[PDB]
């Protein structure tokens, strides 16, 4: 699709057998999601850096569908004020900025 | 242009007679820039909200060129870890997300 930016670019995703919503965020390097149960292995990762860090669980090669596009990428799972799809997964779906 | 997202979408801007660089950020509602001197009127605005708020100066109808596109929009001036072009100005330049 083509998504204009007059409103927040919130899209439907399917991850870990659940439907969720997340913000397509070109300002975010990584994809961070709350309340997802993923199988398979993870390692702790520190993200952010303002005021302290936030610890999240890093899962690599996670299957995820974003707006109907089935891709694979690293998903960080843990505390975030809004579910965010970062550049790491936007590249996978072939998302570009155009003007 | 078409901008892929393998690297941070950092673009050249011209604002207040200075060349600067800023991040095209679809996750940001507003455009926030550091170290710019703008003429004309402003009002204080509180942004963010995590850990407290950040106070910035809100300038409306600011002329700004973004990657060669001359537009007008609200610019918030004050403390930010990176210069950010938010949705408010991305709409103005006709920037869309495409996949």
């Amino acid at each position: 699709p083509q998504i204009t930016l007059w409103q927040r670019p919130i899209v439907t995703i399917k991850i870990g057998g659940q439907l969720k919503e997340a913000l397509l965020n070109t300002g975010a390097d990584d994809t961070v999601l709350e309340e997802v149960n993923l199988p398979g292995r993870w390692k702790p990762k520190l993200i952010g850096g303002i005021g302290g860090f936030v610890k999240v669980r890093q899962y690599d090669q996670v299957p995820i569908e974003i707006c109907g596009h089935k891709v694979i990428g690293t998903v960080l799972v843990g505390p975030t004020p809004t579910n965010v799809i970062g550049r790491n997964l936007m590249t996978q779906i072939g998302c570009t900025l155009n003007f």
